């Protein structure tokens, strides 16, 4: 807004070369870099070991404005849901603790364009991509929020995951620096095997993205069959599931961050693709491809075309796929969460 570049859109390299053009040396930037994402600090006063000058040239051309918080829900058992603030839009990010670990999901769209059926976030449709500094963003605000204060259980993020609002894929030029933001040692640090990209299958973006960085993937099949999957994931009408499971393989070639073993995702859909025949098809989909199957308890929402698939099918479709040998999980489903109003508010203010 001030005509002001926001460091959280800038990869290392792009802070470097940043810094370097206001004749500072490129250690300056790392030395940024790191009280912006060690300390999620995002005010220049704050950063003591910096000269008063170079901080003065700081806040004349930069700031480091991430996305605002403008809904936050706790749950009983640890997640918090956001609602975020993107310029005039909203975005979703989910925080997830556990024992071991604690997760954080990324919006990387505002809305999407994929369709698909069992998604209330394609009932919106596509608006836009995010830029850098709204994905990253996320991220820094979340850990800013779980830092400060400071409850039992809630453990700091160590996984990031590209699964919320937008498809991944879609959005490649800024998903991908997002991600070496959250990889780089100077950034957030994390293992590439704890940097996630959930996709429902733009294939030659896979192709691409292979080609630009190394993390791990994971996938939104949710069907056994192609004439199942072209009702519930119209994507694949474009890409059908053998192409997508072919460039998974090639993506493998490239990056070893999944250790061979792709993440498989599965919305349960009562009568849709959740009964016995359809798991032994889909055993017999996945021979070939090294994974673990999240069979996912999907709730209905208004205007959802499908409901809750019973809990003794989804015990059944389980117990199929592990008489193959597949590694199986059905995810614990976490957390249970006006038009005339700005006119009203200037209504107030009258009195
Ligand atoms: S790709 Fe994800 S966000 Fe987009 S419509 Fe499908 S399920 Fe929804």
């Amino acid at each position: 807004k001030d005509g002001k570049i926001n460091l959280l859109d800038l990869n290392r390299q792009q802070m470097r070369e940043f810094f370097k053009d206001l004749g500072e040396k490129p250690f300056r930037a790392d030395q940024v870099m790191k009280w912006m994402y060690h300390y999620c600090c995002d005010n220049f006063d704050e950063m003591t070991d910096i000269n008063k000058v170079l901080r003065g040239k700081l806040k004349e051309v930069a700031e480091i404005r991430a996305p605002e918080v403008v809904e936050e829900q706790r749950s009983s058992d640890g997640t918090i849901k956001w609602a975020i603030a993107v310029g005039d839009q909203r975005v979703e990010t989910v925080y997830i603790p556990e024992d071991d670990r604690a997760t954080l999901c990324v919006s990387s769209q505002v809305g999407c364009a994929l369709e698909c059926k069992f998604c209330s976030t394609a009932q919106q449709g596509f608006n836009r991509n995010l830029r850098v500094s709204e994905i990253i963003g996320q991220v820094w605000r979340a850990a800013k929020i779980v830092g400060a204060a400071k409850v039992t259980g809630q453990r700091p993020i160590t996984n990031v995951v590209m699964m919320g609002m937008g498809e991944p894929l879609l959005n490649l030029n800024n998903v991908v620096p997002a991600m070496e933001i959250m990889l780089d040692d100077f950034g957030f640090g994390l293992s590439k095997r704890r940097v996630t990209l959930s996709t429902s299958g733009v294939v030659p973006a896979l192709d691409k993205l292979g080609d630009m960085i190394d993390v791990a993937l994971a996938i939104s099949l949710h069907a056994p069959n192609d004439e199942i999957r072209d009702e519930i994931v119209p994507i694949n009408k474009k890409y059908n599931i053998e192409t997508f499971l072919a460039a998974v393989r090639r993506y493998l070639e490239k990056s070893n961050a999944n250790q061979g073993r792709v993440t498989i995702e599965y919305v349960m859909l009562d009568h849709v693709n959740d009964g016995t025949e359809h798991a032994h098809q889909l055993a017999e989909l996945l021979k070939d491809t090294p994974c673990k199957i999240n069979l996912i308890p999907w709730n209905p929402f208004p205007g959802a075309p499908y409901g809750r698939s019973s809990n003794s099918r989804i015990d059944r479709f389980s117990k199929v796929l592990m008489s193959y040998g597949f590694t199986t999980i059905v995810r614990k489903t976490r957390g249970d969460d006006d038009v005339i109003d700005r006119t009203k508010r200037t209504l107030r203010k009258r009195m």
